């Protein structure tokens, strides 16, 4: 965790472009004295969402065979919109902070298990991740009730069911086909 680590990420151009935005450079360094071009969003559903593996404050080194750690706004934005079809990006991050992997056990109330969920496949409640997340914890309800399960908690697995890269309906599914009293793995920030 803050160790800095590179990555070779190749992403494919859709309609919208690389679906990425950037800030930096030697005409405006985003930190301090730090000319680096720095990634600041990720376009939902665009090319980078998709693939996963880019994430916002990440540095970008290179553009296919072209330098970009000291170059001017323009000029990486130049190297970005002329790389082609289909485009190498070496990055470099400082690893983020790793999460509390928790197993929950939870007795239904009058309604259930008392939390909502959003994610999944095709319809990423982050951009750039595909996991379910606890959006809604109903006011007295089970989870509520047990104390442990919070906004913005990603569901892993239902009993032995795992939830990873799946589709919104499927993780629906799961917490249905479920007994009264349901064991869930949940990865906390
Ligand atoms: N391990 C290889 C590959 C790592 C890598 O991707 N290198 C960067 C710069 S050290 C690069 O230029 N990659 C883009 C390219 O394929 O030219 C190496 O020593 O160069």
């Amino acid at each position: 965790e803050g160790e800095m680590e590179y990555e070779e990420i190749t992403l494919e151009r859709g309609n919208s472009g690389l679906g990425f935005s950037i800030a930096g450079g030697t005409d405006n360094p985003h930190i301090g004295d730090d000319p680096s071009i720095f990634i600041t969003k990720i376009i939902p559903g665009g090319a980078a969402a998709q693939d996963g593996r880019l994430r916002v404050n990440d540095s970008i080194l290179f553009v296919n065979e072209v330098d970009v750690r000291e170059v001017t706004h323009s000029a990486a934005v130049e190297a970005l919109k002329e790389a082609g079809s289909i485009v190498r990006l070496y990055v470099m991050r400082r690893k983020p902070p790793a999460e509390k992997v928790m197993e929950i056990k939870l007795i239904k109330g009058p309604k259930g298990l008392g939390f909502s969920i959003a994610g999944g496949v095709g319809n990423q409640h982050i951009p750039g991740d595909n996991s379910i997340y606890v959006t809604k914890i109903i006011e007295g309800g089970a989870a509520h009730k047990d104390g442990r399960l919070q906004i913005g908690d990603k569901i892993l697995a239902v009993n032995s069911v795992g939830l990873e890269d799946v589709m919104h309906e499927d993780a629906v599914a799961a917490l249905k086909n479920t007994y009264d009293v349901v064991y869930l793995k949940v990865a906390k920030p």
